[PDB]
């Protein structure tokens, strides 16, 4: 099989990577199989659970977790295993070992981790993509890389590194979102990340209505443009 | 028996619920019995311990914990078990199971969880109270409810939900504190919460000098103004 | 043996204590022996690991931890055991028990914990030092003490207290750094802390180039006198 994973919060800005995986799961109608709920991994003041209360009674309680679901794009015999959920607060090493065990039983060939970061970049020009891979040969996609060559990492980079150590090829892509538009209905970068998924897994992914949403997005950010304009700086 | 519990920090604003339970324990002279100290539940950078040092030496070290004490209002037949302490950072599920075991041994009939939140509300008019209960028949006290009908919860709501699942009747009340006066000597809401305690447990609670403190409080907030009849805004 | 320990983050401001221990380890060429890596102690969103990536590939992954190394100052025949690393987020009690086991195997006589805090104090006058010790006689170095006589503590104070309880003499010193110059290249307080280390352990520490760096530091803060005022205020 093959994996596309994405982690919320720190490792995802504008919800680009989360939305990317969401879009795959919608398009190809993914089947839930495994959910990693363990309280060994989660600080619940940081990642609070979600309550749903109606007419004086709670009707639903939702705990932070890692959702793993399964997929088959219509033409292909690539199974695609999707992973999505919040970045745990603890026991990362064992969290990664767990995911690897899932990987092992499902006979996964390749892992692709999507993420997104805030950078100094125009919204009126393409999405910069950065990342890392399992070797210098695999960096065929990159000579250079992401905002931190040295510095703090998240679960994306760790897990990536846990795969490489485990001997599974693994690549992470990071989409650069303009810091001034941080609100998380961003489709532009989601597109960009999805295309990287095509590139690694070699199966076409239907973008559907995303371009329309991107073009509407980009126009209606240029909408708020009375004298507020560090753009020249950024554009070049 | 019967429980009144309250959790600090997120679930308590103005220290209204904490002060409510404090006031019960003072009034009825509660006897400490159980203290849940476990380091399985607490992130100590978030909830730091309190040191006491005198003349070059530490004389006391105080660890965050859950204090459980016992009570008997004088006229009353009924034991009141009080719970007070900071909201754990982790293993909520097992934390709640633990409390339930305490509940089981002590044969508790009913649980009442107090909390308080910051809202848009005048300080010159009554305290809005919201919450949830074990059945819609029991929401007699409420048609409509708390700031998040859907959204992130705290230990109050979880524990509440753990009681309901365990088959113990449980109700939570949330007092609405004006965000502009957040400093935590608030008596007004404490009163309000206490009255909800009367309503559920049906034992009168002596308020003593709380009204005096409330009226002094309310007058001395109406004292501090220029430019800022924002309160006229919340006339409505 | 004898210990000099220092903890990062909360307990070290200006990187005074960290730099102090660093300077000892450089000067006396300390030998790494033990590294406490355990994921029982660390919340990894708070203390993130450090990635190093070069030309599309990660080349290094560095996990937060407690480094313990060994030392023998040249004249002396006492071993100095150095400890340095970030303040854990959890299981402090067991973290301290662990360190104590190290202490036990190494037959440690005395522990000295260095720290630093932001205070209202001039940069043009000496470094105020505060702290606590194992007894009132031991406070010969202090009648009086730390910013928090009562209030929240860190791992420094806890560990200190764990040593005292274990029967090992232990002293903590806290250097007062001017809040307005917080940037962590401060040598002034590092000197001060180092001198306290001399005082307890009675072995001279070569300061090397530190004074030069301190006087340069102090002159080039007095250099930026465009805004700053209220000199007199702190000056007494």
């Amino acid at each position: 099989m093959v994996v596309v994973a994405a982690f919320e919060g720190w490792n995802d800005a504008g919800d680009a990577a989360g939305d990317a995986v969401a879009h795959l799961a919608a398009s190809w109608q993914a089947l839930p199989i495994v959910e990693i709920d363990d309280e060994a991994y989660y600080d619940y003041q940081v990642n609070r659970p979600v309550i749903r209360q109606v007419d004086g009674v709670t009707r639903e309680l939702q705990w932070p977790a890692m959702r793993i679901s399964h997929c088959r794009p219509p033409g292909s015999d690539r199974d695609v295993v999707l992973m999505c959920g919040v970045e745990p607060n603890m026991r990362w090493r064992t969290f990664c070992d767990e995911l690897l065990a899932v990987i092992d039983k499902l006979n996964v060939d390749t892992v692709v981790i999507l993420g997104a970061l805030l950078a100094d970049t125009p919204h009126t020009r393409p999405v910069p993509v950065s990342g890392a891979a399992y070797s210098a040969a695999s960096a065929r996609q990159f000579g250079l890389q992401e905002t931190r060559y040295e510095g703090p990492t998240g679960i994306a980079g760790v897990f990536q590194s846990a795969c490489v150590g485990a001997g599974i090829p693994a690549v992470t892509f990071w989409a650069a979102v303009p810091h001034y538009v941080s609100h998380p209905p961003n489709p532009k970068a989601t597109i960009a990340l999805l295309r990287r998924v095509e590139d690694v897994l070699d199966v076409e992914v239907p973008l559907a209505d995303l371009p329309a949403q991107a073009e509407a997005w980009e126009r209606e950010i240029t909408e708020t443009i009375a004298e507020d304009h560090e753009l020249a700086e950024y554009v070049q």
